[PDB]
């Protein structure tokens, strides 16, 4: 005899603790053989307050797994979980104690206030209770940024000097990835090793996990430096693509399509300028992929924008700790991943990407110049910012601020309104498309009408959405929430909101609350806002393991949706 | 810085050879930032009578190599390449002089004719010399086979006996994978690297390359061991899958969909018996799976089909003890060896082909005969000599008609009376022509259900049929080989498929000679003018190693390689 | 059971091709648990002129091969091999035909003169027929180097600035390692693969190889980016080891010690300097580690030496824009870029030998010259032109003197009256020969700390030197190449040794032509008679793209290969 498999536990297979090895608050019931049907799994909350997890579990998903997937567990806890099913016609249940291992933080050093990150319940309206939201944040390594890209050596540079860096390789941070829910209890971790080792010098393992977004069939995408993927909640990488050989530094964004293709917001490696010299470019390129890691489209956004255009990019806050403090921009300024205007600066900073299936168009939030609209094509279709910098034929692409009745609001070329709530989006993020069918936002505020103001604090964020007329070429904002909350409330960086239709509310995460608060942990700030009311349904504040380090986004993940 | 890259060759960028890494017959001329359309490619024949390769790029080829894909080089030479496009409105053209490196086999022992199998071009029909085939084909490796998996201890076995083994983990060689042309030059190599390692013990790394099938994007889908794949004939590995937990040991087949899913022939792990003896089964499940690896429906074959028809598995040729006939016995081990029943190989299911018109699959099972099974998993119809099928399955057996439609006499051993029909025996490649017909490698090992008198009788078929499902006949409409004997029999492997764009029937008959001890094996690739049967193409490929398979060749076009 | 294993050959077992898959000219004779002693293998030379390889094998490589090593092969090649052997008090012998494949390079483009690097034989005495050198040399990859440490950001840079790069990542190049025998045959080959891949970005796998030294058990230590390693004939990784974690980019060298260390030329990450600011040095350090790849000492170089001696940077090459004389800047970027000071190559440490006899280590400094440090710590003695040198190293400098022991008169550039006598500049492989004294690849760049009037006025020296460590003085009792100008000039890397079983001088310069724009680099492989002068061995290695240096070669003796 040799080790014998793990035995059944009821009227099914054995139960599996974490069968990938990704994710250690899952687990599985093996089928062992069994046709089951009408499948419904139960997990108990923990103790008296404690949230109940429950989904059914389709055909695809126990073909797949050859099992039931449990998804919701406790770390370090004797979990009771239910499975119910028909087989054979006839109505079965089993009831499971899953005991479950910890969750492991890899990645400590003398900046760790403790392992994991905090959570603190501040508000759960009643029928709210069921929420849970997958956290997209990260914790920094003790390393700290150790590689770059090397550039094409500039004509005018020393005879006897080495070359230079270029592109954004030391955008490169650990992840740290969980569901919680509204007791605050993490209810899913998937492990930091399913994509990334900061101890070893392997590229293929570096970067920074961003652009987690869910797919048609309930798993989700994600980029991290010079690959993409497809992850389920079983922990399951379902598809692991290098970018191609073009292309480096996905960042940001990761959207399937219904045409089954993925964008990407990537930059061009061995980019040629108009003087000769090759840069990578920062955050500047989108590329259509399909699930065979094909390129099927490329827009190259520093032929279709404009990256001389410095309106915003000389409005901008230095900040870590330089804050407060105005950004110079120089001629000078080397290429790299650095505030400046043209190929090979970070003129553009792309960081969401919506596509608009009406008329098989992008959308993009760009940090650096505002919002656009861009065809197939490769024309720019529309433009939602401030007027200043922009030239002729650009300027013409500029949506018209109105009013509730379609009347001219008037703006100054900074985007500040006459006798209006409007306003425009600055440094702004997610720039998606509702169910609605508007345009939502998550305004971060940062360079608020083209300056920085005369106090620090006197900045906020906003929760924005829009409504746009294409062919009369308006704007009008139609909601918007958090400019009265004040720097307590305003996130410089990161953050997301996204419209829910189920109980008409606006999510939000805000990421990086009190970022410039020495010595204070940032927070995350989960809300749900009542759409009709603007009153605060939900709202979980997590704080961050090491002082001082940004969150990137979340998403409300619902357990019914995870296993089609 | 430091050193610096490969300058620019001509008008575009540097030219760089095998940029993937797994392709050394091919290379890339970077794009540079250049903006170019309309890009055309030529590499030059080498000498006097060398074939040219021809063929237009596509935009997305253009976007995802970041350059022009050079494809069809020779080895250790200096290839003459042209490349023209259009730039700015402006015509533009380049010649590059491409050196090219050596091809490696990288299994070799003394068991070894030389390192590289030998080809041996026999027919060019005139307008036939610029096709190209691309040869699935292996070679052994030193150790042999050298893992199992483990299965569940039997109860009538020994109380100090280790376990048992299970499944088909053996089933597992070293790949030999190139792109011949008619002058049977090597004009493309996928490095054995890509995908294989016989000396590591890394079974993510080990099987039988297999079932490397087009795909509707000019790009290609292959089965090894526990992972399925999609490559380029750039040598890029687009899509690497470890089949879905419950399933092991693909081989075989992969078929991509028009659904944008692919069809796979596995075996279930850890499947419970009604015994309650647990055995990986052995060839006989069909996976659909999508593109992220997930299971979008399973065939199970073992409740579809009759694993204890044993008509055709009683009558089968042993083969070291070849020519023998297979005496079956109801205490075979599971494993992979000759049997009924889950954990026996009872089914060995060899081929697939998805039939968009109804959303069912025809399978070829190689000890039973060929099936429709439907999306509802109901056989729709049997291609088979109706001994041993017992209802309800003999309900669905196909009956054979004459060109009027009239009844033809055969036993229940397919032994026809008065007729050129005959059914497929041990048989490969059950695909759906672009007519709408089925065609057939008929093999022939088992024919009429029996052994011959003489090893030598034995003969192979193309064959072709037309199907009525609404009548439920069948009707054999073309057939050839059968005249040529002995030297044109393969037992084992081999595939045809029908080629509208000349009307030609392709073939590669994969185990000529097989059996001739010492000897290497023949791989004989052909196409047979459909109208006249005339021989426009026949090319013979020799095994490295003596006795040694071959599995099957594509007829490959470069005008489709590059969307 | 499925595939069986290849079958004996003969009365041993199966002869395996590459057993370990790193040597492709390489095979095994499996033991087949054989008891046996006394082997002996032969090679036979291939046609007329060919060079026959013989040695015997001992009982540590029997059973750690578990087969009789087969080295020597010539590729795509029917090679006879004679295998002898005792066995239970029998005398036994087998010949086999050894089947070989191709050699493949994994990294050409348009550069490529072709696939492989071309061998010319000048010239060969009798009684040399029979030796074997190891080239290890290089080739450019297509993207050239494409990473780099990430540095600490300097306060005098701008606020809006990316950080800077740091060390010496960038130095980084496919490897082409090959035994050739004297009528120019590659007699052996280290697929490129075993340590390096240029097309991935994991780190580890990158970088130069280098200092592949013979070990006292006949396999050799190498070192390439971030690991060390040890392997033998066969293919055979029998060590690989991460640098320890303070430490990075190691180069150039690695040779094992008497006391089962190796020492190692390395550079400090995350090296604080006194102004604050963190670099990755340059190669300054020198690490000894033992077999478990720790650390057993360290000498930090910048402590011991005087990074602020610009006597010999000041005076050097440039080389795009080669010929010039280097203009230092007190603003050099830290990096691998001439300069002073830690974070920039001042020092550029090449070679590293063990003296036993008083357990120090004697060092070659491109950009300083030669230097013995001991254990303690302490510099004890200094070959070097005197200019910027001062107390308390100056006074550690070898005064030159004659036959008779009397003083020469030199200035402080090193330009002596009336001698022979001249300080290397430049050098290399300042090593410790069999008959206890120093010999150095004088490679000539920057000689008399000064440019020439024309480029072509610069030679390269095999030379050799008699110290007296305890009067301090230096005597040169042996020089050679002085007089074959510039054909014989080698502005980079080289090596020569001593070789005492046929009283010569091995030699190889590695960079020959290198500034040729467009031509292939020369490698020369030479063996001079020590008394006569006279050439004994000449071979030229011609890099397969241009303006592309050789590293180093070794003679290799194939009877010390399998202890
Ligand atoms: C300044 C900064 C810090 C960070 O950790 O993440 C970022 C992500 C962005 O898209 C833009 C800016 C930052
Ligand atoms: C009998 C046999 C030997 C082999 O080497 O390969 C095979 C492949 C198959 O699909 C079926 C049978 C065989
Ligand atoms: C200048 C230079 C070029 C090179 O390719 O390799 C080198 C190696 C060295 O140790 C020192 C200098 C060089």
């Amino acid at each position: 005899a040799g080790f014998k498999p793990a035995p059944p536990a009821g009227q099914l297979g054995a139960v599996i603790v974490d069968p990938y090895g990704n994710a250690p608050l899952t687990a599985l019931v093996d089928l062992d053989s069994h046709v089951i049907s009408d499948v419904k799994v139960t997990v108990h909350g923990k103790g008296e307050k404690g949230v109940e997890i429950s989904y059914p579990v389709g055909q695809e998903s126990l073909k797949t797994y050859d099992g039931v997937p449990i998804f919701g567990l406790y770390q370090k806890f004797a979990n009771k979980v239910t499975v119910e099913w028909k087989e054979n016609g006839k109505v079965m249940k089993d009831d499971y104690v899953v005991h479950t291992s910890a969750i492991v933080n890899n990645y400590m050093d003398n900046r760790s206030i403790s392992d994991l990150q905090q959570t603190k319940v501040i508000k759960v309206a009643p029928g709210f209770e069921d929420r849970l939201y997958l956290v997209n944040t990260h914790t920094f390594t003790a390393q700290g940024s150790d590689l770059h890209w090397h550039g094409e050596k500039d004509k005018n540079a020393g005879i006897l000097d080495a070359g230079p860096a270029t592109g954004a390789l030391p955008f490169d941070i650990a992840p740290f990835t969980f569901i919680v829910d509204t007791e605050g209890e993490y209810r899913w971790w998937l492990d930091q090793d399913t994509f990334y080792d900061g101890r070893d010098r392997d590229i293929n393992k570096r970067g920074y996990l961003m652009g987690i977004r869910e797919t048609p069939r309930g798993t989700f995408t994600a980029v991290q430096g010079q690959h993409w993927y497809e992850f389920d909640m079983m922990g399951q990488v379902l598809e692991d693509h290098k970018l191609p050989r073009g292309f480096a530094d996905a960042t940001h964004e990761s959207i399937e399509t219904p045409n089954g293709t993925v964008l990407l917001r990537v930059g061009k490696s061995n980019y040629r300028r108009d003087d000769g010299v090759h840069v990578t470019t920062i955050r500047d390129h989108i590329l259509e992929v399909d699930k065979s890691g094909r390129v099927v489209d490329v827009w190259d956004l520093t032929k279709i924008l404009d990256p001389k255009r410095d309106a915003l990019l000389g409005a901008l806050d230095a900040g870590l700790a330089h804050a407060g403090q105005q950004a110079k921009l120089e001629p000078d300024t080397p290429f790299g991943d650095a505030l400046g205007v043209g190929p090979g600066r970070n003129w553009a900073h792309v960081n969401s990407i919506a596509y608009d299936a009406k008329d098989d168009s992008i959308i993009l939030s760009s940090r650096h110049q505002g919002v656009v609209k861009i065809g197939r094509d490769k024309q720019v279709k529309w433009i939602l910012a401030p007027s200043k910098g922009w030239e002729k034929p650009l300027a013409s692409k500029l949506l018209k601020p109105v009013d509730a009745n379609g009347k001219p609001i008037t703006c100054n070329e900074n985007g500040l309104c006459e006798n209006s709530d409007f306003d425009f989006t600055y440094t702004q993020h997610t720039a998606w498309i509702s169910s609605k069918g508007t345009l939502t936002i998550f305004d971060n505020g940062d360079g608020r009408h083209l300056e920085q103001p005369a106090l620090p604090t006197m900045k906020y964020s906003r929760f924005v959405e829009y409504k746009i007329d294409e062919k009369k070429g308006t704007v009008q904002q139609v909601w918007e929430y958090g400019k009265e909350r004040g720097y307590d409330f305003y996130s410089p960086i990161t953050s997301i909101i996204e419209y829910q239709a189920d109980r008409n509310t606006m999510f939000g995460f805000g990421g990086s609350i009190h970022l410039f608060d020495v010595g204070q942990p940032t927070v995350g700030k989960l809300n749900e806002i009542d759409y009709k009311t603007k009153e605060v349904k939900v709202e979980i504040d997590v704080l961050s393991d090491k002082p001082n380090q940004t969150h990137y986004r979340a998403l409300l993940v619902r357990p019914q949706q995870m296993f089609k």
